[PDB]
């Protein structure tokens, strides 16, 4: 069981790669510390090789063959259809890779006869043939980050494994119906990806509070994706098999995972053999999903092992909160020893071991957490932050840079109620936008795994409809919050909040005497630095 197979052959780039901030004016006024802001390339390709290339051994018991049924018994309640091709490719990603056979996303969206006649051949190839293993290229990511001292710092690209463009198309008829119902049904709450941020901190917290003494804890694979086996993944297929599906969706659903999902050949982006591959796919449409049903299933199982008192569990990739009843201290840290025994046996060892938790706001999963602040009545109001480093790095990246990913406003729009968002990323981004004459002007997005077209003044209600009018009125911040933001921006070089405030008071006078919706995104988005 080793989770990857290599021959001499580089993980290659498909163009030139940046690993370096730039020295933009406006780049250092946001921040100044910029050798500690980097991006992977394929340089590093070969330090993640070694990492993610280990053996799997894997031994099941009755606590996961008891939880494989009740999971089994719930997708027995599913139906799903197949997407026709025009379907599959009306619902394709606009920037994904494009075809080797001739076409791209773009072609694809718009039912071009050349992508929509060849999707028809690879769907009848996947009918016709459920055996040949299907070629992917193999590419390492180019991410930025910031650089850490206590941890050993520079972290290596990630590597991403993905299929044809035809193929995923095909993958999206067989499957995006499944991957869409399917985990809510076996999951239920304890499927993350249902829930907008508020949400997700509203469960978390009604389940904190639903116990007499609360204990949580996060916990969080090592290479999760290698830990994945061909066991994980044929029992993923049977438990889409359990659906009431269209014969030729079986067909297709058995043949995607014999010829792609198990395993397969690795190509690199010139042509050449890179090796072998036995574990997850990271760019398959059945990664999320597939993910996150065999965290839960092994986790739950996990949960059992341990003898958790009533354990509620919160799933999103290899993601995994934890919330149940305290037996004690020294009982819950040799419950949590028992747990991570039992996962380890699963396949799946932690990063990090996990630390049990009395204080929900020291919780971090998805790399985020729970905190308080109080609303204009004085009310307490929980919401969703997170470490401002890697949004701030980016934001610094994305200031001197084209990227046709917005980072930063994904992250005022996702972390809009968080003090950091609110002073820096929103006043750096109005104050650019201002000076360029450009407050009209739509930018590409990416949040939730999709492609918004946004434009800036549409914020103050992109903002309500996601967090509530609350949003706009958030004071009195957590001590460990406003510390953990105060540190980050030392750390960084970023200027203080003091700072932030007054080129807020600045930039939200000039957008209201510009006066119409511009004014509202003044008096809403930036009412917290008036008095
Ligand atoms: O406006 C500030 C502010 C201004 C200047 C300095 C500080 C500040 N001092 C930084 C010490 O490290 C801490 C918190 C806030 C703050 C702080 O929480 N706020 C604040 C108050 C209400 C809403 C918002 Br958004 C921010
Ligand atoms: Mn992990
Ligand atoms: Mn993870």
């Amino acid at each position: 069981s080793m989770s990857y197979t290599w021959t001499g052959a580089l993980i290659t780039p498909c163009a030139a790669e940046e690993s370096k901030l730039p020295i933009n004016a406006l780049s250092n006024s946001l921040l100044r510390h910029h050798n500690m802001v980097y991006a992977t390339t394929s340089r590093s390709a070969g330090l993640r090789q070694k990492k993610v290339t280990f053996d799997r051994l894997q031994v099941l018991d009755d606590h996961y063959r008891d939880v494989l049924k009740e999971m089994k018994a719930k997708a027995s309640t599913v139906k799903a259809k197949l997407l026709s091709v025009e379907e599959a490719c009306k619902l394709t990603p606009p920037h994904s890779a494009k075809s080797k056979f001739g076409y791209g996303a773009k072609d694809v969206r718009n039912l071009s006869s050349k992508a929509v006649n060849h999707i028809h051949s690879v769907w009848k190839d996947l009918l016709e043939d459920t055996v040949t293993p299907i070629d992917t290229t193999i590419m390492a990511k180019n991410e930025v980050f910031c650089v850490q001292p206590e941890k050993g710092g520079r972290k290596p690209a990630r590597l991403i494994v993905f299929p044809d463009l035809g193929v995923r198309v095909c993958e999206k008829m067989a499957l995006y119906d499944v991957v869409s119902t399917l985990p809510q049904v076996v999951m239920g709450s304890s499927y993350g990806f249902q829930y907008s941020p508020g949400q997700r901190v509203e469960f978390l917290v009604n389940t904190w509070k639903s116990k007499k003494n609360p204990m949580g804890f996060s916990y969080d694979t090592r290479c999760f994706d290698s830990t994945v086996t061909e066991n994980d993944i044929r029992v993923e297929e049977s438990i889409y098999q359990c659906c009431d599906l269209a014969p030729e969706a079986r067909q297709a659903i058995k043949s995607l995972t014999e010829r792609l999902y198990i395993g397969g050949p690795l190509t690199n982006s010139k042509g050449q053999n890179c090796g072998y591959r036995r574990c997850r796919a990271s760019g398959v449409l059945t990664t999320s999903c597939g993910n996150t049903l065999t965290c839960y299933l092994k986790a739950s199982a996990a949960c059992r092992a341990a003898k958790l008192q009533d354990c509620t569990m919160l799933v999103n990739g290899d993601d995994l909160v934890v919330i149940c009843e305290s037996a004690g201290t020294q009982e819950d840290a040799a419950s949590l020893r028992v747990f991570t025994e039992a996962m380890t046996r699963y396949s799946a060892p932690p990063g990090d071991p996990p630390q049990p938790e009395y204080d929900l706001e020291l919780i971090t999963s998805c790399s985020s957490n729970v905190s308080v602040a109080h609303d204009a009545s004085g009310k307490r109001v929980y919401y969703l932050t997170r470490d401002p480093t890697t949004p701030l790095a980016r934001a610094a990246w994305e200031t001197a840079r084209h990227t046709p990913v917005n980072s930063w406003l994904g992250n005022i729009i996702m972390y809009a109620p968080t003090l950091w968002a609110r002073m820096i990323l929103m006043t750096h981004f109005f104050s650019i936008l201002l000076a360029q004459e450009q407050l009209e002007k739509a930018l590409d997005c990416q949040i939730y795994g999709a492609c918004y077209s946004i434009e800036p003044l549409d914020l103050p209600q992109i903002i309500e409809r996601l967090h509530g009018l609350s949003a706009f009125s958030l004071h009195s911040y957590s001590p460990g919050e406003i510390n953990r933001v105060a540190s980050c921006l030392r750390k960084l070089g970023v200027p203080p909040l003091r700072v932030w405030r007054h080129r807020a008071r600045s930039v939200r006078a000039r957008l209201l005497s510009q006066g119409g919706r511009a004014a509202t995104c003044g008096k809403y988005l930036f009412n917290w630095a008036v008095k």
